[PDB]
This record gives structure tokens, sequence and C-alpha cells, in this order.
């Protein structure tokens, strides 16, 4: 299978005055490219999908496909939906316009069944030629890929190569590479990177990254070199921002912390989603402290 | 407060050849009408508002309204969002083409704080003059209204008159209608519709009308009457066809039973959903045996 | 079936220099049947039955007994193990010492399956000719006694006539009930006391009524004549104090309360338990001046 | 501080017409010995503390303390008991006794707060001068110890050297670490015995080992000689037993394949433990018949 694994950043998406901020975005894309990560994500969870129109979806595409020419880095665009005609649509935009790959989150809300699912990731699947990373995340979707369900769709449909879990769940990320090990296991869940990268877990999809880039690719690379003492380290080190990333709803504290570096002008989301409370805006500022944040 | 109370239905959408069945949605609603029910709900969960379009969405609210006409039963429009401005929209449609109300479903998948809940619904009842129905079902949208941000859109904003909770928690019920005892709590799950209005809730939003509106109402009006045993009795004979109901994920089972009575011509969803497996579809044929199923 | 039903207080047991202090508890039993009270669980969870030893457990049966004589009032003892041969040794000292029933608490930390469970409350109920009153609390026990368990018990066991829920699940309630209306369900959680009564429970086996035995006991004779508007309003009114009786894990508020009454002379727990955060206590304090209590 | 740490068994206590078989027990201690673990845990949950009385939880720290006398394997002796002066007991026993350390789960049942448990394992702590060992285990007893709590004790006690984690939590055990990387953290579950031994676990108490004690010492020993390649690929083997172990609660499975296997002489458990079912049953025969089980 052609695959897309390595250190990767589900990229924040800056707003100004309710507008999709076009010129940040790419300069955040590059930052993270300057910064030794392997592939960015557009519009996943933490690049606020659920609020953007399907041509700003669109739009924050394209600009990450043409931010990364002339690179290594590759775009695994966000493509997931509740809906499979969307998902498909999202697919067929991300390969027609360039994308290395796509993302597709589990239908949030809707909690279709096991058979389901793999209705609606085969028909994704089958509908572009470009690997697709499936990606768990029940806490959020209210719903569960099931470790068969998930080894079903990688062995009967060649361009599904793996999971991002977002799951805590240790117990299934063994359950998932003891019964298939050709699969890429991504964490999506920053806190544990190291514990699935020694696991065999081949990336990370990040949230951290968007504000520490150069710490998360180079705890990734020291796993996949099996230099696993260093690659702990940076675990260990990121422990209290990684944990405080999530004292709000993701991506209300990256975007906060984003502001506070000064890597974004305005601190701005789309409704439903908000600033922090005060005492959080606080308590981000303080954990941030103790980190070497880069700049442009 | 203009409110919407009383014995609700969340109408299922039936398709038919990938499209929505107009024809048969409006006998559906007309077979509500004639079986006591007080008000309908086009596209909440059970009509599969996710993978309709907006367009089809905005269809099925104007195939409720005309329906509904020259009858006592009101339309409370489903038309919630994860996307503040999505749910803005579809409140403003539902206001401008004769809904007398609507429901709203807490964001799903983006998970938005309580601060942002609050002005995610504020902008919905600020854009409106017509009754908000907020609605809380955590199982799928990976968030809780609290009882605190509840009773403060109750007291702050003019529209918003209760909450449909699908929570499985009679406790909060208590908590709700204890500090603020104006609200209509309205049950959003039919196995315990029976302690909910005891408690003084005041109406239900019911999957299980779909199939038995005769029931569903007069358990409700019961209810209202205070002849509490008569509505614990059906609460009670209801109890086995209200859980075989959710055997896999609303709609499923309502859908299936419904295509098994006669009732739509083709067991059709939309994906990601699904059929029931054959299991379960001889368990929701089995339990339908013991009730009678009113017709046309 | 023999049962015993109505409003019934999970007693606390009074410490004094690291001993029961028995005159103490004699004197708070007095106080419970003097207002209105219709059984006494002496050492159940409130009682802190784990860090008795058995010889105190016995002695705390016994003065409950001694002080019931003469009284309409019931000794429903406390008899639970998570060891099968204890607990039917706990039974048989309570049925030779003159108890009415007795209270068995689902096995907790070892979690018997369904069949392992069966077998334990078979073994107790076969040992005793008294009334056996089930009690599931899977929060502190690590395991669940499921609907059908509890009713294949009621159905196959003479004495067993019925359990005390601790469960925060009316859904469960509501099943319960409608497939074994004879069965006797004891509310064993007071903020859902109400709404547990109104779907056709017949008691509590109360917290609150430790401090409020006049209160509890009106709302539950409310109830069982159903007089709902004021068994709920009384419910509505004890919410409150009802929740922060478990600010912290019970009985510590509890005891908390009794002190800061005048109704036991020292705030002494045994180990692991312990006395209040300063907050809590104060928030118990703060609670506790809305509510009339009664003295001795 | 003194440690007692690689690879451990929870041995399960053999019972003949209800009595402890003290004869097997010693039997199935030697066969450990022989298979390279480093230590036994006689009498913790997997050797049905709850259903042994004080004396016989006695004779059997005695048999493992006298069975690895003049070997290197030390035991580790379980101690717990949800009652403080109860736990104080067992522990100044084992000391007394010869036990090279005690395990000592949290209280169950009772659920004490932070502040009672760290009043708990003080008192315990102090009792003796031995290594003592905390044991989570959050689903069987309703309690968690947190990690600021296990951190506070390590750092205040100077007999408490670590923790056996027995909660599913990996974020958990990287908390841990990261905060005090001085700590023993014990993989108490052993699906997920190499992913904690790989963030610097160093050793596991093991339900697996009792029927694999060469492969689950075989994964230990690899993990700490930093061999990461070799013990996952023993965890992957052992996933599907590690699974199956607890098909039903802990040790009603180890004990039904130890006597598959002929390793102990009857299946026999005191209530309210006992069999499984038959389809379970054979599950386990089923799944055991994959690997290569070491004789006497
Ligand atoms: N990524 C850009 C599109 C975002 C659209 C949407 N807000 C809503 C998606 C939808 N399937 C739309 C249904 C509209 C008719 N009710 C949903 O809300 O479930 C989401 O997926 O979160
Ligand atoms: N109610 C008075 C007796 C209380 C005894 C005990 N503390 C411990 C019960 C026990 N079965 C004792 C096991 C002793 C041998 N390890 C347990 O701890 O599980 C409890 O049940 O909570
Ligand atoms: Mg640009
Ligand atoms: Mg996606
Ligand atoms: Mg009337
Ligand atoms: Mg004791
Ligand atoms: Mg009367
Ligand atoms: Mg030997
Ligand atoms: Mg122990
Ligand atoms: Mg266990």
């Amino acid at each position: 299978k052609n695959i897309i694994i390595g250190a990767m950043t589900a990229l924040i998406t800056p707003f100004k005055n309710g507008k999709v901020d076009e010129q940040s975005y790419a300069r955040l894309i590059k930052r993270q490219i300057e910064n030794g990560i392997d592939a960015v994500v557009p519009v996943g969870t933490t690049g606020e999908s659920a609020t953007l129109t399907h041509e700003e979806h669109r739009t924050c595409i394209e600009i990450a496909v043409e931010t990364c020419k002339g690179t290594k880095v590759k775009v695994l665009a966000g493509a997931g939906s509740n809906a499979t005609h969307e998902a498909v649509g999202l697919a067929k935009f991300a390969k027609e316009h360039g994308a290395d790959g796509i993302l597709s989150v589990a239908p949030y809300y809707n909690k279709p069944t096991q058979q389901g699912l793999y209705e609606h990731y085969k028909a994704i699947a089958q509908s572009v030629d470009i690997p697709v990373l499936l990606y768990n995340v029940p806490g959020r979707t209210g719903c569960e890929i099931s470790t068969d369900t998930i080894i079903k769709l990688f062995r009967d449909c060649e361009n599904i190569y793996g999971v991002k879990e977002a799951s805590g769940n240790i117990d299934k990320c063994v359950d998932l590479l003891a019964h298939e090990p050709r699969m890429m296991l991504i964490s999506g869940e920053d806190a544990i990177n190291y514990p699935i990268l020694s696991n065999g877990g081949k990336g990370v999809i990040s949230v951290t990254s968007n504000l520490l880039p150069d710490m998360i690719s180079a705890l990734t690379h020291f796993a996949l070199d099996e230099n696993y003492k260093e690659a702990k380290k940076i675990n260990d080190e990121l422990y209290n921002i990684n944990k405080i990333l999530f004292c709000e709803s993701n991506p209300i504290p990256i975007k906060t912390a984003m502001y506070l570096a000064g890597l974004i002008e305005s601190l701005e989301f789309r409704l439903p989603l908000c600033s922090p409370s005060k005492e959080n805006f606080a308590k981000i500022e303080e954990v941030m402290k103790k980190y070497k944040i880069k700049g442009f």
C-alpha cells in the first residue's frame, strides 16, 4: 500500500474578521515544513472542519497543497463527514486537487453500526486512488470503529492503510497491531504519542505540533529510528503542554497558545467555539513558559 | 413563554430510490395527526438530519407545515447544527416558512464549552421570534448542556422554553425542574416517558410513536391529566418495544419496524446508516407482534 | 411474600475514642422512630460496615433490634459481604437475634458473574426464613445485579422480595417493575426518591433521613398514597441537601452534618474514611441552614 | 528505596474439598520459580483474597515464603484491605513472617477520598520496614488513587516504592513516570504489559503467568534489557490469551485454564465466584491450545 506516515500536524485554521485568514494559513504551514514535519492535515478536528463551509474547507486543502509544493511534506487532507455522500465529495476533491491522501473521521452524531461504517469507508475508498487513513475519536463522534472493522477495511480496500486513534485505549492499539501488523497506526492523542509509537505506531497527527513542531517531529523521528530512550524523553517533557492543550475542548487551547505566542493575529473562533475562561487562559499561558516556541 | 408540549413524534424520513419520498412523508404525518399526536418534529435525529441536504431538510419542514395546516397539530421543526451559522439559517427558514417552533440539538462532534453552548443558543434564539426547545443527547453529540446552562438560557432568552432530554439521567430531570419549575422538560427517551412526565415533564418527542402513535399519545394525555396509573400502565406495556427500537442505532430499528408493518414501501437509509442485522430484524419483528399497529 | 417497605434509614454508626458509641447509636435510632420512619438499617454502607469488626457489626444489629421493640419500626439488618460464607453468617445472626429482615449488598471487589450472584443470594436466602432485600450499588461494588438476575432471584427464592437500587438508572427501574410488578423496588438514592416511588417503588433506604427523618418519611408516605404533588415538592426541596451529602463519599458528609447539627459528639470515622475538606465542610454547613433539623 | 520488581505472578489459590490445597499451592510456586519468575504475590485479587479467612490468607503467605526460601525469588505478599486496621494487621504479619514486601490494594467498596487513601497507606507504610507497592484497580474498588496521591505517598513514606496499575490508562502511566521517574510502575494488566514496560515500567504482576510463566518472564526480561522488538513480539503473541483470561471475572478464567492444563486437581472456587459458562469454558480451551504450556 501507499502510505503517509511520520510526524503530522492537524493544522489550526486561523480566522480574521470571521473569514479564513488565507495568508496566515500558508505562513503557519510553511513554519511546519521548516521544523521537520512530514505531513500536514488541513481541516481535521483541530482545523474546525465543522464550522467551515464546504468552500472554505476546499480552499484550505488547496492552500496546503500549494504551500507544500517543492518539498517532501505531504498533504493528508481532512475529508471526513457523517454523511457518506459528503465524505465522497470531499475525497474526490482532495484527489482532483493534488492531495497525497485523505484523513476520514468516523461519522459523528448518527452512530452508524459496524456494517454501516464498513460501507461508509468502502464507498469513500472506492471513489479515489489515493491513500485513506481512518480516524477513530469516540469521545467526539459517539461511535467506535471496532478493531475488526478497521482490519477488514484495511484488508478489503487497497488504499485504506491505517487509522488515527484518539481513543485513550492502548489495549486497542495492541489489539490492532497484534492481529494486523501491516497497518499504519497513527497517534491522534499527543500525551501518549510515545507509547503508541513504541508499540509499532508509525506516526502522529498532532495538536501540540501546531505550537512545538520541532519537538513533535524530533520525538516521532527518534521513535521511528528506534531511539526510544530519546523519544520518551521528549514525550515526558511534553506531557504538561500536551494535557493543558485539552483543558478546554480542542482547538480552543491550541489557538489560545498560538495567539499568546504571537503566531496568529487574533484569538478568533467560529461559534459554537469561543475563547477559554479567564482561568484556563492563564493556565495555558503559564504552562507555555516552560517550552521554547519557534517563530516564523 | 409560548410553548409546544404534549405528545410529539420525531418523524422518520422515508426514502425511495435514494430521494425523500415526499408523498409517503405527508401520509405518515397525516397518520400521526389522526392518532392524537400534538406536534410533529421533522428532521430530528430520527429523521436522518445528518444525511439530508440543506434543501431536502427544508423540503421536509415545508411538507410538515403544509400537512398540519387546519389541524391542532404543531410543527416543531428540527433546526440544530454543530455550526451556529447553519443552525441560525435553519431557524430563520423554519420561522419564515410557518413552523410553530424549533428543536435545536446540542452541537455534535466539536464539543463546545458551556459558554459556547450559551452563545450558540443565544444566537439562535435571537434570530427568530418562535419557541426554541433545546435538545440534549450527550451519547450522540459528545457534549452535555449542563443544568446551569439550560436554566440560564431559559431565563435569559425569551423564546427558549425547555429541553428535550435524551440522557438517561433522572437525577438531572429532578435538578432541572426543582431549580426552574417553569421550564418545559420533554422526554427524548421513550422507555422513561412516564418517569419524566410524573416529575412534571410536559411532553415527549418520541421514536416509538412513529409506529404506535395512539399509545404514546394516550400515555402522554393520561399523564398530563394526572392519571398516573394509566400512563404508567402504557409505559410498562411499551417497555419491550421501546427498548428493541434501539437494538441498533435509531432510526435503524424504527424504520425496520415501519417497513415490516407496511407503513413505508422501502427499507432504505442513507449511508452511513443501513439495514439491521438479520438477527435484529427478527427480534424487531418478534417484539412487534404483541402490539396493535394502526394502519392508514 | 413477607416484606419490609416504607421510609427507612441507613443509620450512621457514631464513634467515640475509636469505639462504637453504643448509647449514641440507640439515641439516634429512637429519634428515627419518633419522626415517622418505618424501618432502620443498621450497618449498611452508610453505617461503615467495611471498617467494623464482625463483633461490632453484630452489636449494632442487636442495639437496633432492642431499640425497636414495642414499636411499629422494623429492623432490616445490614448483612452483606463479598464472601458468601461471611454473608450467610451475618444473615443467620440477624435472624437468630430478632431482625425483621436483611439487606444484602452485591459482593464488592471480586466481581462475581451473574451466575455467581444468583448462587450467592440463593445461599443467603436459603439460610434464613426472614425477608431478604437485594442491594445494587455498582459504583461502589464494581458489579451490577442485572434485571434478569434480580427477577430470577425474586421468583425463585421465596424470601427475596425486592432490591435497593443505588444505580442512577430510572430505565432499569422501569424494566424491573414492568416485567415483575410484585417486587418491592426501594430507592437507595435520595435525590431520585420521588421518581422511583412514583413508578411504583415502595420505599426508600435513605442517607438524608439520618438528618431529616420527618421530611423523608413525609415524602415516602405522600408518594405511597399517590399524593404525588406533595411528595414531589418535598423531593424538590430536598434536592440541594441530597446532592451536597455526596460532595464527598457517603457517609463523610452525612456524619459531618450530624456533627454540625449537634446529633453526634465527635466527627469521627474509621480509616480509610476521614474528615472532609475545609471547603466541603463549609458547603455542608451552608446547605444545612436551609432546612429545619429535628433534635432529640 | 528497597524494591521488588521484574516478572511477578498473582498466584491462584487452588481449593480441594473447599480447603486451600497447600501441597498444590507449593508445587505451583515451585513451577513459577523454575520458569524465570522474579517474585510471587500470594493472595492478591487473582488469589481470591476476599473469600479466604484471615487465617487462610496468612497460611498462603507462609507457604510462599517457605517455598521461595533459598531461591532468588521474592515474596510480595498481598496485604490490602478496605479497613485500615485490617490492612495494618496483614502488613505486620507479612513482615513478621519473612515476606520481602507487600502489595496493598486501594480500599474497595467504601470509596475513601484522596486524603483518606493517603492516611490509609501512610498508616500501613509506617507499620513495617519492608517495601510497599500500591495497587490501583478502579474497576474493582470503585476508587482511584490519583497520580498526585501516588507521588506524594512515594515521596513522603520511605518504604512506598511504586504502584501496580490495573486501570487501562496509559496516559496515567505517562503522567506517573514523567513527574516521578524514580517510582517503580508495575503492570497489573497483561494485555498491555509491553506498553507499560516500554514507557519505563519495571515489572508485571501477572495473571497470565500462572499458565505461561516462561512467556511472561521472557517478555519482562526482554523489555528490561531494552529488547523492545522481542518484548512486543511476545506481548502480541499473548494478546489472545491475555484477553480470554478475562472473558469472565479474573480468576475464573485462569483457574479454568490451570485445570484444563492438568495443573490443578479441581476446578473449585469459593462463592460468590463459580465456574464459567459452558461457552466461555470452550473459548478458554480453544485459545489455550495455541500456546505451549510448561508442565511441572
Ligand atoms: N467540512 C465542511 C462541512 C461541515 C458541515 C457540518 N457542520 C454539518 C454536516 C451535516 N451532515 C449537514 C446536514 C445538513 C442537513 N441537516 C450535519 O450537520 O450532520 C459538519 O460536518 O460538521
Ligand atoms: N462488616 C464487618 C466485616 C467487614 C470485613 C471487610 N472489611 C473485609 C471482608 C473481606 N471478605 C475479608 C477478607 C479477609 C481475608 N483477606 C474482604 O476484604 O474481602 C468488608 O467486608 O468490608
Ligand atoms: Mg494563501
Ligand atoms: Mg476527517
Ligand atoms: Mg382530560
Ligand atoms: Mg472490620
Ligand atoms: Mg394515608
Ligand atoms: Mg525450586
Ligand atoms: Mg492487596
Ligand atoms: Mg483482576
